[PDB]
């Protein structure tokens, strides 16, 4: 599924991203775009071998099992696969968990690189509020 970009912002809120942690949904929105193009199929290899999967391109070394990582820890033991479909609540649980972690949203490198001081809120204009 491409979601629009309303559609993943009613999408991350009614999961209760909006402020999860801090981060304010255009922050989301933002990390979303620039990961995997509001595409839920978005898969990209990775030189270290790991895969990053869906929405919030989340990875098979850490985070999912994908069942050719080496080194995977499965944390939000999940099967990667979980992370394509159309439903994001699985993306959105395991994220939750990443944000959680030490680094916060630094964890997604489109996020720190093209969102991170930026007016993250021009991503969610024109979404009902
Ligand atoms: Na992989």
């Amino acid at each position: 599924k491409v979601f629009g970009r309303c559609e993943l912002a009613a999408a991350m809120k009614r999961h209760g991203l909006d402020n999860y942690r801090g981060y304010s949904l255009g922050n989301w929105v933002c990390a979303a775009k620039f990961e995997s193009n509001f595409n839920t199929q978005a898969t990209n290899r990775n030189t270290d071998g790991s895969t990053d999967y869906g929405i919030l391109q989340i990875n098979s070394r850490w985070w999912c099992n994908d069942g050719r990582t080496p080194g995977s820890r499965n944390l939000c033991n999940i099967p990667c696969s979980a992370l394509l479909s159309s439903d994001i609540t699985a993306s959105v649980n395991c994220a939750k968990k990443i944000v959680s972690d030490g680094n916060g949203m630094n964890a997604w490198v489109a996020w720190r690189n093209r969102c991170k001081g930026t007016d993250v809120q021009a991503w969610i204009r024109g979404c009902r509020l």
